[PDB]
C-alpha cells in the first residue's frame, strides 16, 4: 500500500495538482485582498486539486497505448494500475471536485464542469488537434485563477488575469507549434503553423496584442496602483518587442528564444497581480 | 547574459535557497501567529536566502576537484565560472546576509554568523567527518525556522520546533550512515556506525527519544491546542516504534526503510506546528 499510494500519486501527478491548487489560492488571495477565510481556502484548493487530478487520470487512460511505447514505466502501461481501476478512480475524483464546488457558488460549479469537459475532450482528441488544443491549454491555465477569484469578494482583477493568461498562453502555444513544425508534421499532428505557415504568427501576435490591451484595466478601473502599472508597462513593451522579433525572423531558433522569453514575462505579470493585490 | 545568470543560479542552487527561505517564513508565521509584517518578512526571506546561497557556493568551491568526478556538469568543474569569481561572489552573498540580519535583531545576527561558520567548516572538513557533520545537518535545518522565529513576538514554540528538528535530523543522519556503511568505508569516510557498530543506533535512538520528550511542550505551555497534541501523539508513537524496529533488525534494508519513514513523520510534525499556529 506504500508502493500502491506512490503509484496513485504518480497517476494523478500530485506535484502538478498542488501547483494548480496554489494557482487557485493565488486567485482567491487577489479576489479577497488577502482577507482569507480558511473553509473557503480549503474548498478552492481541493476543487482545483480534484479536477486537475481527474484531468491527469483521464489523460493517462486515453494515452495507455501511446505510453506503452513512449513511457512504459507510467502506472497504466507498466500494469501497476489496471485500466478499469483508473476509470473508476477518475469518476471518484470528478464527483468530489464537482460536489465540493457546490459549496463555493454557481460560478465555481460552471468552471469545474467546463474544465472537466475540456480535460476529457483534450485527452480524447484535441491534444493532437492543436488549433483547438492551443486554446484549451490557455483556457485551462487561466481558469485555475478564475476558480479562486469567484470565491472572493472582488473577482474583476482576477477576470483580467484569467483573460490575459488565456490569450498570451494560447499565443505562446502557437509560437511553440511553429518551433516544433518538422517533428509535428512527421507525427500526424495538425497545427496552425503546419496549415498556414508564417501567417499563424500574425494570429499569435493578435492574441498577445489583445492581452496587452486588457492588461492596464486593473489600474484604469482603480483596483490596483502604481506598482502594478509600472510592472505591466515594462512587460507590455517586452511582449510587443518579442513578437515583433519573431515576425522579423520567422524561424525555429527565434520561435524557441521567444517561447522562453514569453514564459519569463508571464511570471513577472503574475507577480504584478500579486503585488497589486498587496493593498493591505 | 541570461545563460551566465542561469550559471550563477545553478551555483547558488536557487530552488534549495527558496525552500530554506520558505522554512524561515514558516518560523516567522508561527512566532507572529500569522500577524505578518512585510518589511520583517522580506528581511527573514532574504537573510535566509543569502546565507543559504553562500553555503552552496562555499560547498562548490571546496568540492571543485571531487566534482570533476562526482558531478561534472556543475558550474565550477565544467569551467562556466572561474574559482576566483565564485570566491568573490561567496563573499558578497555572506556580507549581504550578515548586514541584512543587523536590521532584524541581535539573535538573527548570531544565528547568521553561526550558520556561516558551520557552512564554511562543513564544506572545508566536516562533510567527510560524519560524527560532527550529522550534528551540522541537524542544526542547519532547524536554525532556518529559529531564524524566522526570533523575528516574531512568540519564539518559544519555534525554539521547540528548532530543537526537535535538530535532534531528530541528527538521529536520522546516523540511520542513513548505518545504511551507507559499505560505500562510506571504501571512500575514506568516518561515521558513528563505522567507528562503533550497531551501538551508534542507541545514540540515534537517544536523540529521537529526546526529540519526543520535548515535542508535547507547546501544548503543556498552553501555546498550542488539541490538534497539535493529537498529531504529535501519533508522530511520537511512530518515532519510537520506527527506532525499536531498527534496534530489533539492525541491518541495511531496515535502516533504509526507517530513514524513509522518519522523513514522512518529520513532515507531519512540521504540519502540526503550522496547524497549532493556524489556531490564531
Ligand atoms: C495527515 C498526513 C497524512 C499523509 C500520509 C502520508 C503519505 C505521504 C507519502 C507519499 C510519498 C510518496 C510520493 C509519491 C511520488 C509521486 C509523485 C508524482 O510526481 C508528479 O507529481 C509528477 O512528476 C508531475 O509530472
Ligand atoms: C496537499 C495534497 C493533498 C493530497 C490529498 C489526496 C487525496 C486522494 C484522493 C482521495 C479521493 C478518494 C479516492 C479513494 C481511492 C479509491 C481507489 C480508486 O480505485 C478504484 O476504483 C479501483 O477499483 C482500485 O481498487
Ligand atoms: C479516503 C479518501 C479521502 C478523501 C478526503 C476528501 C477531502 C475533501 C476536502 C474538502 C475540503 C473541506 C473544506 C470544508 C468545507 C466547508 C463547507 C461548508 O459550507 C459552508 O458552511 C459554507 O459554504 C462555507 O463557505
Ligand atoms: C453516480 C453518482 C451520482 C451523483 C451523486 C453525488 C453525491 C451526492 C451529492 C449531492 C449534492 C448535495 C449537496 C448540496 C448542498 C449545497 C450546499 C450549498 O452551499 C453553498 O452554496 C453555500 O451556502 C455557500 O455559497
Ligand atoms: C448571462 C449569461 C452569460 C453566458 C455565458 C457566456 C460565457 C462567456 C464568459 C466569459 C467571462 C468569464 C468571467 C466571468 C466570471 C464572473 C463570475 C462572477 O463571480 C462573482 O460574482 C463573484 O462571486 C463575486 O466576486
Ligand atoms: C500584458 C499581456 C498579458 C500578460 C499575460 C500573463 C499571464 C499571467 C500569468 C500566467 C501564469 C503563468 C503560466 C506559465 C506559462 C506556461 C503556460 C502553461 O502551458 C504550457 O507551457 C504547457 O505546454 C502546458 O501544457
Ligand atoms: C494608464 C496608462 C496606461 C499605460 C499602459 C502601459 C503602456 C505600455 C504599452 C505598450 C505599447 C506597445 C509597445 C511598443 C512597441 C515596442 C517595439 C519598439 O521597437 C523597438 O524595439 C525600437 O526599434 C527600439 O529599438
Ligand atoms: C522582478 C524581475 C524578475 C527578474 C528576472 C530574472 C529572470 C529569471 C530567470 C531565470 C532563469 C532560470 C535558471 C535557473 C536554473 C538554476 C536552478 C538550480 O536549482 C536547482 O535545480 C536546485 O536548487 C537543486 O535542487
Ligand atoms: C540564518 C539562517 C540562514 C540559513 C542557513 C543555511 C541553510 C541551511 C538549510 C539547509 C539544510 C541542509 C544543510 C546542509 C548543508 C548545506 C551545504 C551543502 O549544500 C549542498 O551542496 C546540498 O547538499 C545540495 O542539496
Ligand atoms: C574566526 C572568526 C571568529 C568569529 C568571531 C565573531 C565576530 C565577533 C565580532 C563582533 C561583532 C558584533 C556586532 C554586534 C553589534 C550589535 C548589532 C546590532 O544589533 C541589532 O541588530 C539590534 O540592535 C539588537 O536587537
Ligand atoms: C516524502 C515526504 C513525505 C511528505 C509528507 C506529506 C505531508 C502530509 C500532507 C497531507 C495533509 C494535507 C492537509 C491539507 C492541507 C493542504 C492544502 C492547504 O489548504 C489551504 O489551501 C490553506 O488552508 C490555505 O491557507
Ligand atoms: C511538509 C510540511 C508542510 C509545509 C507546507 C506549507 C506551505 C508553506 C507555507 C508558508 C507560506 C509561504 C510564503 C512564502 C512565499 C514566498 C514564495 C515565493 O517564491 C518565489 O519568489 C519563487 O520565485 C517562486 O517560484
Ligand atoms: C475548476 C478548476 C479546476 C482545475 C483545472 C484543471 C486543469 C489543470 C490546470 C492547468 C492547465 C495547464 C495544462 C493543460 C492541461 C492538459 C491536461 C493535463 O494532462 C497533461 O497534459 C499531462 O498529464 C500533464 O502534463
Ligand atoms: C496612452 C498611450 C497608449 C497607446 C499605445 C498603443 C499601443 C497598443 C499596443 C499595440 C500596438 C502594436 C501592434 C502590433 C501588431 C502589428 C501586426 C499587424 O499586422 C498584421 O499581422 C496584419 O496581418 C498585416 O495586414
Ligand atoms: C473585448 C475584446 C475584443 C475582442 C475583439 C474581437 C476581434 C475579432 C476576432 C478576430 C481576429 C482575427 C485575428 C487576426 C490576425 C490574423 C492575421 C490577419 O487575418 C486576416 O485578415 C486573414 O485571415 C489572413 O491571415
Ligand atoms: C455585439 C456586441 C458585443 C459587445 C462587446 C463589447 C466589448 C467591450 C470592450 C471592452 C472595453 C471595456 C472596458 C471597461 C472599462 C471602462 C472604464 C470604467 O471607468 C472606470 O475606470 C471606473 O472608475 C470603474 O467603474
Ligand atoms: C519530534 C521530531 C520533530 C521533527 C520535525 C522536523 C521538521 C523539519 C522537516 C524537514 C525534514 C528534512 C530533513 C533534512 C535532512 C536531509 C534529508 C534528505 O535526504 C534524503 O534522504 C534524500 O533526499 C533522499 O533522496
Ligand atoms: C509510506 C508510509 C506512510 C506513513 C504515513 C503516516 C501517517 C501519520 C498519521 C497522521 C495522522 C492523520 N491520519 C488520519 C492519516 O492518521
Ligand atoms: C510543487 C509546487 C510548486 C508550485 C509553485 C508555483 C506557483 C505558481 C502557480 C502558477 C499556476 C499553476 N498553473 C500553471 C497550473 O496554472
Ligand atoms: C454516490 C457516490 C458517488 C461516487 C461513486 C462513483 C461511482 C463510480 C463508478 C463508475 C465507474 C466509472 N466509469 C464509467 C468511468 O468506469
Ligand atoms: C454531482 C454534481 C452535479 C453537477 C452537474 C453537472 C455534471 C455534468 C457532467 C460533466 C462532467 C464531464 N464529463 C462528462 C466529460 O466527464
Ligand atoms: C468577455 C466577457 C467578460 C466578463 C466581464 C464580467 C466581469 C465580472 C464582474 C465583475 C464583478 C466586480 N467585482 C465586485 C466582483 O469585483
Ligand atoms: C516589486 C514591487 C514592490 C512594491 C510593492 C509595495 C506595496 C506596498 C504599498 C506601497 C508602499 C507605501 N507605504 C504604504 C508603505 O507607504
Ligand atoms: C522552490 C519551492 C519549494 C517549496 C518547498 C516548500 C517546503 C518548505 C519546508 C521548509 C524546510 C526547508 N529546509 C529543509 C531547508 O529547512
Ligand atoms: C505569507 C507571505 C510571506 C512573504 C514573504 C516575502 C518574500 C517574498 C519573496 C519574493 C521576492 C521577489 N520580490 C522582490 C519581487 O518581492
Ligand atoms: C563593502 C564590501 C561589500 C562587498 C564585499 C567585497 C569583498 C570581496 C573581495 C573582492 C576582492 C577584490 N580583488 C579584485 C582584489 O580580488
Ligand atoms: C556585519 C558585521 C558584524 C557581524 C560580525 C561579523 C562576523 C563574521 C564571521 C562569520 C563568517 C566567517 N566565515 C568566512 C568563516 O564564514
Ligand atoms: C537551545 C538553543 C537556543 C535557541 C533559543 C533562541 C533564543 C531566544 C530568542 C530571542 C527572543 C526574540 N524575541 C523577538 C521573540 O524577543
Ligand atoms: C536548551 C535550552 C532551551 C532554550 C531556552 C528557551 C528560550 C526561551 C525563549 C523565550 C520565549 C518568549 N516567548 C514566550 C514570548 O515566546
Ligand atoms: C512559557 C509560557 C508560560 C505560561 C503558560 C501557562 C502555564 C499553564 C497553566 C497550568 C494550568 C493547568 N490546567 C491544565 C488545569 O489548566
Ligand atoms: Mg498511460
Ligand atoms: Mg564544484
Amino acid at each position: 500500500f506504500m508502493e500502491k499510494l506512490k503509484t496513485y500519486l504518480e497517476l494523478i501527478r500530485v506535484k502538478n495538482c498542488i501547483t494548480a491548487s496554489i494557482g487557485g489560492i493565488i486567485g482567491y488571495l487577489i479576489s479577497s485582498n488577502f482577507e482569507i477565510d480558511i473553509l473557503k481556502s480549503l474548498l478552492v484548493f481541493f476543487v482545483v486539486f480534484f479536477v486537475c487530478a481527474y484531468g491527469n487520470v483521464i489523460n493517462d487512460i486515453f494515452d495507455i497505448e501511446i505510453d506503452r511505447i513512449n513511457k512504459p514505466s507510467r502506472p497504466l502501461p507498466s500494469g501497476k494500475i489496471k485500466l478499469n481501476e483508473a476509470k473508476k478512480f477518475s469518476a471518484i475524483l470528478l464527483i468530489l471536485g464537482l460536489v465540493l464546488s457546490l459549496f463555493i457558488n454557481i460560478y465555481a460549479l460552471i468552471i469545474a464542469v467546463i474544465n472537466a469537459l475540456f480535460l476529457y475532450l483534450y485527452a480524447k482528441k484535441y491534444k493532437k488537434y492543436k488549433p483547438i488544443g492551443n486554446f484549451i491549454i490557455g483556457y485551462l491555465t487561466g481558469s485555475v485563477f478564475l476558480f479562486g477569484g469567484v470565491a472572493g469578494k472582488n473577482v474583476m482583477p482576477v477576470v483580467i488575469l484569467f483573460l490575459c493568461s488565456l490569450l498570451s498562453i494560447w499565443g505562446r502555444e502557437i509560437v511553440k507549434d511553429f518551433e516544433d513544425m518538422e517533428g509535428d508534421k512527421k507525427e500526424g499532428v495538425i497545427s496552425l503553423p503546419i496549415k498556414y505557415g508564417k501567417k499563424s504568427l500574425y494570429f499569435a501576435t493578435f492574441l498577445v496584442v489583445l492581452a496587452v490591451i486588457l492588461s492596464p484595466l486593473p489600474y484604469i478601473l482603480k483596483i490596483f496602483g502604481i506598482w502594478y502599472l509600472i510592472l505591466i508597462a515594462i512587460c507590455d513593451i517586452l511582449f510587443i518587442y518579442a513578437m515583433a522579433l519573431l515576425l522579423k525572423e520567422p524561424n525555429k531558433e527565434t520561435a524557441s528564444k521567444v517561447s522562453k522569453f514569453l514564459k519569463i514575462i508571464m511570471n513577472i505579470v503574475l507577480l504584478a497581480f500579486i503585488v497589486g493585490a498587496i493593498k493591505l
